[PDB]
């Protein structure tokens, strides 16, 4: 039987009950003691409704907007016994005001995401840079720091941001014994970020490879994809953004930093889902994939920074998304930006749907002693099914993710306001391994700089293959 | 009841024997009188021979080369009684010599493409601008100054290069009369190009949209296309070029021209498969087209230059093609630059495999008063399986286009090496009309400029929408 970690003696909220809260309600139910009764979905879609009262769960039909979200959130926060815990998995919300809500209400907190209220993403009057997950996570840091300690807030733990940060520990674990690197294993973010330095490793990919596909093909003018479109396609128009790494001697011409904040992040005037850079993946080869923003991105390059004692960093790696969709999504962005606009429609790929294919989602360390290591998730549909309802296998990276989170909150429920990369990483990927399939660690020979230069002239970087130089499409 | 429009009193050699081989075939049966043993294919591959074999056709499997095709072809081409017709459409061959060939024997002549010898397209001792269709062309255009007049042979005479060399000038025509100007229409070249520069055409878009689908989904390594496959691969990976109009105020860095020829062409330093520019098709509405290189983008543009009593250009239409392939073909665009190699394998659709779809294939001529308008073909697969078999829509609008080509030819045999901007457009569009299905003309108020700017900085001219600066996608 699957193992019970603990008992929630209190009110779950489930702000938003989309893609991945179908599919994370049915974790918490298995994983978790608890009388039904004291779980209540939040969200405005007839559709959300309908499929929450087929489960027989508490389920009120309301947009949490900017307005109302004190006056419905708080009563439901503290209607006890013990102490709540709000899961939040919607779009359209600011998760910095909700987060905080939570906190001086004493109810545990966890999302996927750094959201804004509604309007913030095509607000016309907002500069790119304000634009970017950079500013909207310097948010939650200063929060962080303006209330530190406190009730424990998990900010963005799903498969990516989240798990892919568990990933590049257990990385950087393995291919310390693989080069050989005397030492013990890291407990710190100084130590953490020491290792990476040690090993070398200029940079990270976040990637991944979707291969799902449906029993009919993709319909004209709807946009398709395995996981929220209105989020994919939110975070696709913010600005192309990366961990940028102290190794890099170049970037492009329309690139721009920050003048504050942690400083690990740049970003390119230009929308990331139609940004192309040149990546690797065991399934996939050689492929390209889209460096849209994410927040992993630069919250990982920050946790590995080194600095000097001055305070000015010595090392960081490079890192930011590569990302290949399903076949259908690949088509739907060729298809969106070609007409500069949404399509009139959208999907989201259902199990029941879905013939065949995988999610494969990990994280390839480059720059070391054995050029570039991949290790991640490459999760099947077929086993999907066969361990988890109501989701699909991208659904399942992220809510099985959730799943851990909540776990980790909960034997530490006084920890403050957390990112993925300040959890135990072994705790978080026993419980989430069962969910994740086959997990491996794959070396490669690949690099950017392949059959390189070709026919025609071209801005490469030959000392260096793995420079962003030679990352970046043009 | 088909129409039988000429005898062929001598020899039919087709060289080629893939999937416009297979289409035109039927086509040559169904339209000339002939001995049946006059006809005969040559074709290296043994898929083609089975096929011929099966249709009760001669068929020779032999690689015309440049060691044999002086053997081969002239012993063919004048077994008599009378004047012999050479159909070339293969890959790998030289046109230009095969032609000179068919000429210096008194056979007609023609083809989809001004093909090289093998070797040609991958040499790495060729600089880009030797590897241009321009410069492929200008070796056609030289060869008739050297020979004026002679046996006709027809140079690039498919669906585009092709018929939309006709259809432009039907459009031509249809916007005059639109805009209430009678009169006799154009009866030379001069004429011709006065009247664009009459009505303010400032371009042309070769703007096409295909939307066959397989009863299968792309299979990975694989690339798929509705017509020649390897054909497709050589143009897309030579320079992206364009012939360039008058009206153009702005070029990219990496754009250079020609020191010799027409003058009528530009190029870009990048493959064409991967350049992409903003079109419109009247079922695609706003889209991304390919920048993929083709003859008839010089030709047209040439065919409709102004000069000056100094010989110098003072009016020219800019002309590109556009092109939105089917899906799958999308995709496995996608999948060989990310790679940068070649698939594995590649397979043409077949149409027992096609459920659904058509090729929409026009001329959009833009600039004028009416702002831009779309004519051309909207083929469907079910209407291409009810007049014409061994193919699909792609390859009949081609293998129909071969077809009015040698009818001209037949009937104009000694009109000397000319394109199919020299053939008689009315006669043409007779012949190829009942093989085209729909045949629209169409306006729309889009332009390049529609939506922008958007969230970020652009380099855009917004007091002529129809720039190529605004056009190109960078
Ligand atoms: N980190 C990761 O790996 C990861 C992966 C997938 C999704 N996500 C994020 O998780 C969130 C949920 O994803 P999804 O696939 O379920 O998206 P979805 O679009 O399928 O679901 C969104 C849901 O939110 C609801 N909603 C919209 N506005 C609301 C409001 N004002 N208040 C309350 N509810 C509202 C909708 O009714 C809908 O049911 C998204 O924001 C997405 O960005 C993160
Ligand atoms: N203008 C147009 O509208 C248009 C459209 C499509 C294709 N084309 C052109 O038509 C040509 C044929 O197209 P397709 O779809 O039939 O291509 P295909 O790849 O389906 O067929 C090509 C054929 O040429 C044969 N071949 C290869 N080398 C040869 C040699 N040395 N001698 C004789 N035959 C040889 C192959 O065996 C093959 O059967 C291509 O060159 C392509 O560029 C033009």
């Amino acid at each position: 039987d699957w193992p019970v970690y603990h008992r929630i003696d209190g009110p779950i909220v489930m702000i938003g009950f989309g893609s991945i809260g179908r599919g994370t309600l049915p974790l918490i139910e298995r994983h978790f003691a608890f009388d039904r009764s004291k779980l209540v979905v939040i969200d405005p879609s007839d559709e959300a409704r309908k499929l929450a009262e087929a489960r027989g769960v508490r389920f009120i039909q309301q947009a949490v907007t900017r307005d109302n979200y004190r006056e419905l959130l708080v009563p439901l926060l503290t209607a006890g016994p013990g102490q709540g815990f709000c899961v939040n998995l919607s779009v359209d919300t600011s998760s910095l005001d909700i987060m905080e809500l939570a906190r001086e209400n004493g109810a545990l907190y966890i999302d996927t995401v750094v959201e804004p209220w509604l309007g913030f993403y095509f607000d016309p009057d907002l500069k790119p840079e304000a634009r970017s997950n950079y500013a909207l996570r310097e948010t939650v840091l200063a929060a962080r720091r303006n209330k530190p300690g406190g009730t424990t807030a998990v900010s963005c733990c799903g498969a990516n941001p989240g798990m892919v940060s568990w990933f590049v520990k257990q990385a950087l674990v393995n291919l310390a014994a693989d080069l050989g690197v005397t030492g013990e294993e890291p407990t710190t973010r100084e130590e953490w970020a020491r290792l990476a330095m040690d090993l070398g490793v200029k940079g990270i990919h976040i990637a991944e490879r979707d291969t799902q596909r449906a029993s009919f093909p993709k319909p004209f003018d709807v946009f398709v994809n395995t996981e929220s479109v209105e989020g994919f396609v939110s975070e696709g128009l913010q600005p192309a953004e990366l961990g940028w790494g102290t190794f890099e001697r170049w970037m492009p011409d329309n690139a721009r930093g920050h003048d504050s904040g942690c400083g690990a992040g740049i970003y390119l005037l230009q929308p990331g889902a139609n940004t192309r850079v040149r990546s690797w993946t065991p399934t996939a080869m050689a492929q390209y994939g889209f460096l849209v923003t994410h927040n992993e991105s630069i919250s990982i390059a920050d946790f590995l920074t080194v600095r000097d004692a001055a305070g000015q960093a010595v090392y960081r790696p490079t890192c930011h998304y590569a990302y290949h969709p399903c076949n259908d999504a690949v088509l739907s962005l060729h298809e969106m930006f070609g007409s500069g606009k949404r399509q009139s429609d959208w999907r989201i790929l259902d199990e029941t749907e879905i013939v065949d294919g995988i999610d494969e989602l990990g994280v390839l360390l480059y720059g070391h002693g054995k050029n570039a290591y991949w290790y991640g998730s490459q999760l099947s549909i077929e086993e999907t099914r066969r361990i988890a309802p109501d989701q699909n296998a991208t659904g399942l990276q992220v809510s099985s993710a959730v799943l851990a989170g909540m776990v980790w909150a909960l034997e530490n429920p006084n920890a403050g306001i957390v990112e993925a990369d300040d959890l135990d990483f072994r705790r978080c990927l026993e419980v989430q391994t069962p969910y994740l399939g086959p997990v491996v660690g794959v070396y490669t020979d690949w690099t950017p700089l392949a059959g390189r230069p070709g026919l025609f002239p071209e801005d490469i970087d030959t000392s260096d293959p793995w420079q962003f130089r030679n990352v970046l499409v043009r």
